[PDB]
């Protein structure tokens, strides 16, 4: 079993790099974080900030989530973010992703005590 907090860290946290290096970034990252083990994760986002900074977003701007839940938070400043999406020629187990790097505000859902990110809603 894996806690929600831990799953968010695995799926969305990447403080090792300051941004998406190349176009293959999303390919090897979706792999190293085990997001291609049993299925190709269609869409996934990586935040290139310190965990501390991402966790802090749980105390930033409270916004609604796409699903309507009122526990989403948007970061006051922009963050280095990498979006990963399957390309047209992506088929399990040969997943292929388009890596798109940018700096936008991250929006996550927080819950529990300690109150930390447990899901990544979107990035604006
Ligand atoms: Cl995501
Ligand atoms: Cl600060």
């Amino acid at each position: 079993k894996e806690t929600a907090a831990a799953k968010f860290e695995r799926q969305h946290m990447d403080s090792s790099t300051s941004a998406a290096s190349s176009s293959n970034y999303c390919n090897q990252m979706m792999k190293s974080r085990n997001l291609t083990k049993d299925r190709c994760k269609p869409v996934n986002t990586f935040v290139h900030e310190s965990l501390a900074d991402v966790q802090a977003v749980c105390s930033q701007k409270n916004v609604a989530c796409k699903n309507g839940q009122t526990n989403c938070y948007q970061s006051y400043s922009t963050m280095s973010i990498t979006d990963c999406r399957e390309t047209g020629s992506s088929k399990y187990p040969n997943c292929a992703y388009k890596t798109t790097q940018a700096n936008k505000h991250a929006i996550v859902a927080c819950e529990g005590n300690p109150y930390v990110p447990v899901h990544f809603d979107a990035s604006v």
